[PDB]
């Protein structure tokens, strides 16, 4: 089964994503195929996946950038139909906006339904133009059709995913305790991490005993990316993941504070230094305790 | 002893507290007599007394506004000395910034005297004036003369007594956990840290599921703090007390995240929702884990 998290939607036959055009939250905004840059927000790209509780393998698509709904146009079954972002809820009862999401018969890419239709989100024509029509279309859930194929990039991670990255890492004191405080984190390329922290003027910022320390710069840098995350984003349900970190150095006479994300693969934490920017696998610290 | 720490100093005989007149950076600014407001901020008025390891009963007094050093001119043992605020540093082996702290014979208020004149710290003829000489004065440490008498009127808590207080409330969880991040705290009466709150643009925020919930108005609060007391105060060696706790409700099947600061007398914790701004003896949550 597909799990909750947030996608990126890329086309099996050509190197398009399901894109909301210009991200509009205006009702009947065409979705479209685009072409799209790897390891980057594609800020028009990305589709909260919300699990319908009493449906097997149903889901409402919310685009995270506009806060609307994949709606296929007045739930008609006739080929060609419109899909486009209207305003809805997470937990609605409206077909036009309930998805069944099951894998293809290549077992990696997935076919999208409409619940209501039982028509498939089409790519019509395989068309790998910026701006390419994607419409609900007849199909089967078996077929080859690589016009109905899509592949679900996941770009989320669960708590119990965060978890396990930080378990992993090779830096965790015996002590360790750690404190979750969501559910489903968007994880950010480090590009992105990067510009948050530029955009915060913490690299301006000047290190001050006790007043402006680690732990003042490691918080500072959280907060700064839960302020990006309210402002950047109008969909709801999800978090971006930034942790802060408490560790202390081997001679066990030291500590600091800090910051990690994850990795691409979201398999593994990377230690972030907000006093000058760096990214590290070792930060000559084991953590004792982190929040994210 | 006098502990480490941030005091209001207050004359014995008349209403003035010490004050650095308009809070000047510049060498040679008069220390003054001057009449304070109880439970504000007394921005020229606050002093960060540093022990000095190797000296008993001697410190360093650095205006926590200016950053500059309570500093008696040219160290000079003539009655009617100046003493202004200089450049110096916490550990100076500059006597004319060197004072020797003691309980004087009244056992609550202090003498202030010189570690190298030997004269004490007098409000020249008990002037009740805003702006009256502070000067370094002839005296001895056991009269009673009331123009060489103050109350160090304590403004900070060292981590340990913050602790204290913690463990004291009534709403503690089993399980809770605490991490200190720092050493010595100014506390903020309710009206300041409201005012931050305030300033922070927290009011205005809305709660969202998971993008801005309560952990994300909880640590924007902190962070707001920590970056009030950079860009407020140019001493170094304190930090702003603002804490951060995550508690759970009676029924054990609800978490919430909120702040912490101290009451008047330092005793106690009181909590704070930066949802609503309010202050609450009882948040309805028992706190599990709390950083400050
Ligand atoms: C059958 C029809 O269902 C609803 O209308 C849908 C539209 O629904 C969504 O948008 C409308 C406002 O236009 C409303 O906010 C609704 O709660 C939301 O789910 C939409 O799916 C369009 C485009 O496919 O088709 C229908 O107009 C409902 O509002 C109608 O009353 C009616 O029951
Ligand atoms: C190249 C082309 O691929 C397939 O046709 C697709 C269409 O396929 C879907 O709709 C058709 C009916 O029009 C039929 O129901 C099929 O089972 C279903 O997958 C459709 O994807 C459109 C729009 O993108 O493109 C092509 O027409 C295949 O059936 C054709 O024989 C042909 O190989
Ligand atoms: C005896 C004298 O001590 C020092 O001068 C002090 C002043 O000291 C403080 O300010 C000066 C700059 O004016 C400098 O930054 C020094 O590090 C700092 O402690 C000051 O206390 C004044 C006013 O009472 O008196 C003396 O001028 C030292 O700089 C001199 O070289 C000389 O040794
Ligand atoms: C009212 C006045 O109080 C005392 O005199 C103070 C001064 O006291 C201090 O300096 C004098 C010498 O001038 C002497 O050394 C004394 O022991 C010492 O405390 C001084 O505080 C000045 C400046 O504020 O004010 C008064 O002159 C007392 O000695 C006087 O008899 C008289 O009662
Ligand atoms: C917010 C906006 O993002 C980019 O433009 C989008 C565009 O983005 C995708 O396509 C471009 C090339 O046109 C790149 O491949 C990006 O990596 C993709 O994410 C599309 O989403 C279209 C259609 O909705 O809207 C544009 O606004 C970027 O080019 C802009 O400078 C800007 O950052
Ligand atoms: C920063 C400044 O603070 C206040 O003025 C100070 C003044 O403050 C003290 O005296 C006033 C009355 O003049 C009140 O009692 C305050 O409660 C005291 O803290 C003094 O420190 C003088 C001498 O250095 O400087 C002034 O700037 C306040 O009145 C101003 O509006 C302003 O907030
Ligand atoms: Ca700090
Ligand atoms: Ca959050
Ligand atoms: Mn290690
Ligand atoms: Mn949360
Ligand atoms: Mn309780
Ligand atoms: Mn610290
Ligand atoms: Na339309
Ligand atoms: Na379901
Ligand atoms: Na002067
Ligand atoms: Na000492």
């Amino acid at each position: 089964s597909l799990r909750r998290g947030i996608y990126h939607i890329e086309n099996a036959g050509v190197p398009s994503a399901i894109d909301l055009k210009d991200g509009s939250s205006s009702d009947g905004t065409p979705i479209v195929g685009w072409q799209f840059t790897p390891d980057t927000i594609n800020w028009h790209q990305l589709w909260l996946a919300e699990p319908i509780p009493n449906v097997a393998d149903t889901f409402t698509l919310c685009n995270l950038f506009s806060g609307t709904y994949m709606d296929l146009y007045n739930g008609s079954s006739e080929a060609g139909t419109a899909v486009n972002g209207w305003q809805g809820t997470a937990f609605t009862t409206n077909p036009h906006q309930l998805w069944t999401i099951k894998k293809s018969s290549d077992g990696t890419s997935y076919k999208i339904q409409n619940y209501g239709s039982k028509t498939f989100v089409d790519l019509v024509n395989g068309d790998s133009s910026d701006g390419a029509k994607i419409a609900g279309w007849t199909g089967t859930w078996d077929e080859g059709n690589p016009h109905q194929k899509w592949y679900f990039n996941r770009m989320s991670v669960s708590s119990a995913e965060a978890q396990a990255a930080i378990a992993r890492n090779p830096h965790i004191h015996g002590t360790y305790r750690g404190y979750i405080l969501d559910g489903e984190y968007l994880v950010l390329p480090n590009a992105t991490f990067t510009q948050i922290w530029k955009d915060s003027g913490l690299p301006g910022s000047k290190w001050r005993e006790q007043i402006y320390d680690c732990d003042d710069f490691a918080i500072a840098m959280k907060a700064a990316v839960g302020k990006w995350g309210a402002d950047s984003w109008k969909a709801n349900g999800f978090a971006i993941f930034c942790g802060v970190m408490l560790g202390v150095n081997k001679a066990g006479d030291a500590a600091h504070a800090y910051n990690f994300t994850l990795t691409k693969d979201h398999a593994d934490i990377v230690f972030f230094e907000p006093q000058n920017g760096g990214y590290l696998n070792d930060i000559g610290y084991d953590s004792y305790m982190a929040f994210y």
